[PDB]
């Protein structure tokens, strides 16, 4: 471990902030090194906020108005009564006698205000704002209480995405399956007036309720609107699995992004497989050392500042087998994304198992770091394939006993390979399928079982698999799943051992 003192000198990033964590919650840092330590951290969220804040806790304009009360707020000046009712908490609050005189006072000024003093007046303020067709009211009071469900009217329902807070709104209420009657009110919405994500999901959310011809017209909306090809991608896929349209198949068969939309149909149009750049430089090692997570923060700022000509240069500081994640790295900044690396670095430690628990294993790791090794997360997850720290201590100290096991050992590739086989093995036993796995790496087997319990998800269908991928109840793990599956394809075509991608769809329908 490093000391307080010393990690004080380093620059802050989230590896520092790790180390300061590590010592935070082994009671390691006294009261006066904790003093200043609110600007030695990059990111004062979560874990390391909640641990300090045990030892040091933390606009004078509004200092007057919270001494006001539920009880005394008639009392302040417009300007105190004007900022507590922006808490709908503290408008639920007030009598109704109060509400009604502040009504009066905020009808002109702040009249969306006047709405929601009255809403909460009622024993449905949600009705009372849907029959006022306050917009803004209505996501206040979504964000309120998400258990607010009535049927919407057209009109209504065709203002709701004039508002940002539409777009997650509605992902939500669809991907949870919740707020039926919301639901249900979607279907009205016009194509014309939603773009992008939400007429994406208004295109999901009519598949919900077997309409396929309304599916289609979102569906094209969000081909049409999305601004990155893998995104048009997966709403091409879906015109394509509506209406069997040839000339969609191949636009997406031809598309530019590799992701399993594009894969999918570069198989079903016998069009050869995309180019995967190959990298595999002379020099086995240099001076670097991919094992110094503040040495890796450093870089990485470097290559994130850098033009065209500093990045070539910082390419041939570490063309060598051991920095080829950092090489990688910079190769996919200089062309801009366009072209695919899919690099296998530290190869020795996987070769012995099968190609396609190889191929599992690659896959998540570029998905979860790009392989850098030192690589840590906002939440600390450490290494190439992300472990936190609980179930890399786990494995390690219970499980394996591995003599003189610290969680930074997660930084060294052959202990990062080793331990994620390992936790492969498990999460492969009981899941089967590698989208499975996928999803319950991200985000734990819990939530991957609870979802493959529901007689609703990954059963026969119309339009199965591929509508309960969009269904998957968080967005996180949804995007992960499929961008581990497209790189689970690559890597089985790289070790010579391809795969068919129909039959791992297939495989997904139990």
């Amino acid at each position: 471990q490093y000391s307080i003192e010393k990690l004080k000198k380093e620059e802050n990033s989230l590896a520092k902030d790790y180390y300061i964590y590590r010592l935070l919650e082994k009671n390691k840092i006294s009261k006066k090194d904790a003093q200043d330590l609110q600007s030695h951290i990059f990111r004062y969220i979560g874990k390391i906020k909640s641990e300090l804040e045990k030892i040091i806790p933390l606009n004078p304009k509004y200092a007057k108005c919270y001494t006001y009360t539920a009880n005394t707020i008639l009392d302040a000046n417009l300007t105190c009564q004007s900022v507590r009712l922006n808490s709908l908490v503290f408008i639920a609050s007030l009598n109704s006698k109060d509400r009604t005189t502040l009504a009066q006072t905020f009808k002109n000024q702040r009249p969306d205000l006047t709405n929601l003093l009255l809403a909460f007046n009622t024993s449905d303020p949600m009705s009372y704002i849907v029959q006022k067709e306050d917009i803004n009211g209505f996501f206040k009071l979504y964000n309120y209480s998400k258990k607010y469900d009535l049927d919407l009217n057209t009109s209504l329902v065709n203002k709701l995405p004039n508002h940002i807070g539409f777009k997650d709104f509605a992902q939500n209420i669809i991907i949870k399956k919740e707020n039926p009657k919301f639901r249900h009110s979607m279907l009205e919405i016009n194509p014309e007036n939603v773009s992008e994500d939400s007429a994406f999901y208004l295109g999901v959310n009519a598949l919900t309720y077997d309409k396929t011809e309304l599916a289609y017209d979102f569906f094209k909306k969000a081909a049409q609107s999305f601004k990155s090809q893998s995104n048009k991608d997966n709403a091409i896929f879906w015109m394509w699995l509506i209406k069997n349209n040839e000339e969609d198949l191949k636009t997406l068969s031809q598309s530019s992004s590799l992701n399993i939309y594009s894969l999918y149909a570069k198989e079903l149009t016998n069009t050869p497989f995309p180019k995967i750049e190959s990298l595999n430089p002379s020099k086995k090692k240099n001076n670097f050392n991919m094992q110094d997570p503040f040495a890796w923060q450093k870089i990485n700022k470097q290559i994130r500042d850098a033009n065209a000509s500093q990045l070539d240069v910082l390419a041939k500081e570490f063309d060598t087998q051991e920095t080829l994640p950092i090489y990688a790295y910079i190769l996919e900044r200089k062309n801009n994304f366009k072209k695919h690396y899919f690099i296998m670095p530290y190869y020795d430690n996987i070769k012995d198992y099968n190609k396609t628990r190889q191929a599992l294993i690659l896959a998540i790791a570029r998905q979860e770091s790009r392989f850098i090794p030192t690589a840590i997360s906002v939440s600390y997850a450490l290494g190439m394939m992300q472990f936190m720290p609980f179930l890399a201590n786990h494995i390690g100290e219970k499980e394996l006993k591995i003599p003189n096991f610290d969680q930074d050992f997660m930084f060294k590739p052959e202990i990062a390979y080793y331990f994620g086989n390992y936790h492969l093995n498990y999460l492969e036993s009981r899941l089967k399928s590698p989208l499975f796995v996928a999803y319950a790496y991200n985000g734990g087997i819990g939530f991957t079982n609870r979802m493959l319990a529901r007689n609703d998800m990954f059963k026969t269908g119309k339009f199965e698999p591929f509508l309960s991928m969009e269904l998957v109840p968080y967005q996180e793990s949804r995007i992960y799943g499929k961008k581990v599956l497209a790189n689970y394809i690559v890597y089985r075509h790289l070790l010579n051992d391809s795969i068919k991608i129909s039959d791992i769809f297939e495989n997904l329908i139990q």
